[PDB]
């Protein structure tokens, strides 16, 4: 098309989220409860110790 | 503008006729009568001959 804009609200509409980006959020989000876990028991280990 | 099309809808609506054949109509317009008038005494001359 010639129409100004079209171009990126199309691609706006076609992609709504990257798809790097959303494997990325993904990972992110499956990679925090380990983190989680892996801190507190850290921390109940320094309980431990004192 | 960038947009398709604008240039040739704004030009019509700015000019809805041409100037030069608006006045193209104005004198032709004008001529008729005179026209009219001129053939219709030259049969009138005519009938008079016969």
């Amino acid at each position: 098309t010639q129409q100004p804009g079209c171009e990126n609200v199309c691609y706006d509409k076609s992609f709504p989220i990257s798809h790097v980006r959303f494997w990325v959020l993904q990972i992110i989000f499956v990679s925090v409860p380990t983190l989680l876990y892996l801190a507190h028991v850290f921390y109940v280990m320094r309980k431990e110790e004192k």
